[PDB]
């Protein structure tokens, strides 16, 4: 059931996100149409293997003030976060550059 | 400030409203280009103009299972709502022709 006030509710929320969805599409790696219609599809399955590698990470990496650097002062956390995750090290390093850059803007 | 669980739940949130941001686009009388590239401020614009009108309607008409129902039996309703939010008495029609294509598709999802 889909009331007046449920999609009063979904404008609010998509709207909020906005300011957030512009500047991942201003990021390299996202898309340039990142999110925008037509490309809802394609920007959600990037997220979700963004997150999937999160999944990976441990609470020390996620809670740090900036997360970047905790990679670099050990390096070998690249490689379990990608081992953990399925991915390769490359993707592990590719969604923390995004991060840097997303963080710096915000 | 900004931490990697930060952007973390950000996506979760981009991964909620996704699909609803799918439906919105997917529904007439929103002009030309509703959400694509650089109209993002216009097309938001537009969301909050439709909420203002939503604004003066009331309880009984927002939880209605079918808000566009209670508006088609008590067309007077239609005439205070468009007042309220210095609408036009076609401009709240439309608000309701959208909700019922929005409405209609989300239990089609």
């Amino acid at each position: 059931q889909f009331t007046l006030r449920d999609m009063y509710e979904q404008f609010q929320n998509i709207m909020k996100m906005g300011p957030f969805s512009q500047i991942l599409g201003m990021i390299p790696g996202f898309g340039t149409d990142f999110m925008s219609k037509g490309n809802e599809q394609e920007s959600m399955a990037r997220l979700k293997k963004l997150m999937t590698i999160m999944d990976s990470m441990n609470d020390q990496e996620l809670d740090s003030t900036d997360g970047a650097k905790v990679f670099s002062k050990q390096p070998g956390r690249i490689q379990r976060v990608a081992r953990g995750s399925g991915v390769s090290t490359r993707d592990v390093q590719e969604l923390l550059t995004q991060y840097t850059k997303f963080a710096q803007m915000v």
